[PDB]
């Protein structure tokens, strides 16, 4: 079903009456249109196909953003597949022009990472952190995401430095951050222990880091490491709310593991601390 991948990017009629008869009733509607060009698209007039969406463009109603996205994201994916890379370079062309261009990149990038051009993915994705990268951190993320899946995790950190020259300071943890459990999910969650051991020397007090990086670690399941991590916390500057709340976090994990000695062990500190 052609309409239903353009809806996850954006994130029964057998004719050409039955579908005209929807789009009288049902104008804005870029579901029809899509299904509409995808009947055609299975005939292969993809010009009748390029019609609707020309159609479409200019029926729906200009207050409804979300259908004509969908719309604009149903023919970069139809230059990309049945067209050639002059027709793609029009339809994204005139799209970021009518619609928001950093939106139109990040979409063409998940159309060239599912079409797996992987050269052009790339040379985009340097493209758009040019244009774009003062100012979104997404693309730096996404960037990152693209290279360690791609299996250049160094490169990924080599961009990760891009990215902190190219920011504002108030986005450095965020992205930092963000590098940090990209890591630990697709990358090497050693990498990831470093960024965060950084985010956390520099702000030994922002407690909602310490807690995003136990997290993964109690999420990689690697006994030791997170135990080590909860044994640092609590001797750091903390809110008797937060103290109650780091031991919760302990004694449940302990649980999904069942180790009862340290289960114990968890209560015992606890009310040693509540102590003061």
């Amino acid at each position: 079903d052609w309409t239903a991948s353009i809806l996850d990017q954006a994130q029964a009629p057998e004719s050409v009456a039955d579908f005209e008869r929807l789009l009288i009733g049902n104008p804005n509607s870029s579901v029809v249109w899509m299904n509409y060009m995808a009947f055609q698209l299975q005939l292969s007039e993809i010009e009748k196909a390029r019609e609707l969406a020309e159609r479409a463009l200019k029926t729906i109603n200009f207050r409804e953003e979300a259908e004509k996205l969908n719309i604009w994201i149903a023919m970069l994916n139809l230059e990309n597949t049945f067209g050639t890379e002059e027709t793609l370079e029009e339809v994204f062309s005139r799209a970021c022009q009518y619609m928001d261009s950093y939106t139109i990149h990040t979409k063409l990038l998940g159309i060239y990472e599912i079409s797996e051009k992987f050269d052009k993915a790339a040379e985009l994705f340097k493209a758009t952190a040019k244009k774009f990268g003062g100012e979104k951190v997404s693309i730096w993320v996404s960037w990152g995401d693209f290279l360690i899946s791609h299996n250049e995790e160094q490169e990924a950190r080599t961009i990760l430095g891009n990215a902190l020259k190219a920011l504002p300071k108030r986005n450095h943890i965020e992205v930092v951050r963000k590098f940090a459990q990209l890591e630990f999910a697709k990358g090497d969650p050693e990498r990831g222990r470093s960024l965060f051991e950084g985010l956390v020397a520099d702000a030994p007090k922002r407690i909602d880091l310490w807690n995003v990086y136990v997290d993964q670690e109690v999420k990689a399941k690697d006994k030791k490491k997170v135990e080590d991590l909860f044994e640092r916390i609590i001797t750091k500057k903390i809110t008797r709310k937060q103290a109650k709340f780091f031991f919760n976090k302990w004694l449940q994990f302990e649980e999904s593991e069942g180790d009862e000695k340290t289960i114990e062990y968890v209560k015992a500190k606890a009310t040693e601390y509540v102590a003061s």
